[PDB]
């Protein structure tokens, strides 16, 4: 219900998922460096062209946002 | 007061995200851990009347808790 969408060598990426993980939100994690078709759908699905990228409950958060992330997980 | 100051403490992951973020951003700050540093936390609770960390010194001005979006501001670094 709650994607990540992480690459390497991504601090703000990391940050998010500190962010994420002291609220104990219930996320998957994919890396849009090892794996193509997570890539395809940040780009097609998710119209985003970096990361990280949370999409909550459908709701994409693009690039580095720590504050919507509170706006959208509560 | 130096500059900017970050007031942290250990098993504190709003601070390690202030201080990520601060980092990310090339922000020139120092940063006092409260447990270890009795001044820093008499500083922290004392002069600057804030009763957690992380707490941000800006210039004088006090950003108590986990602010970003008001650290942005006062930095001039958006």
């Amino acid at each position: 219900k709650i994607e990540v969408y992480a690459q390497p060598d991504c601090p703000p990426c990391v940050i998010v998922k500190e962010f994420l993980k002291h609220n104990n939100v219930a996320y998957e994690e994919f890396d849009v460096k090892k794996d193509a078709a997570a890539r395809n759908r940040l780009l097609y699905d998710y119209d985003s062209y970096s990361t990280p990228t949370v999409v909550i409950d459908g709701e994409v958060v693009a690039g580095f946002q720590i504050e919507k992330l509170q706006q959208l997980l509560n």
